[PDB]
């Protein structure tokens, strides 16, 4: 127990560290990206520009990187 210290897995709270690093929402994992060199996660639709769908180039890098 617990995998993330910051929100303490409290699904009722937001977390940019363990969840979507922009909205901090936990929905739609299928639609989240992990920046291979920042390791945080991103809703394809929270991006800018936002992506209509996941990239195929299975190695993604966040806008922070
Ligand atoms: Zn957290
Ligand atoms: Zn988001
Ligand atoms: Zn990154
Ligand atoms: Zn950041």
């Amino acid at each position: 127990g617990p995998s993330c210290k910051h929100c303490k897995d409290d699904v009722n709270r937001l977390c940019r560290v363990c969840a979507c690093h922009l909205c901090g929402g936990r929905q739609d994992p299928d639609k989240q990206l992990m920046c291979d060199e920042c390791d945080m996660a991103f809703h394809i639709y929270c991006l800018d520009p936002p992506l209509s769908s996941v990239p195929s180039e299975d190695e993604w890098y966040c806008p922070e990187c």
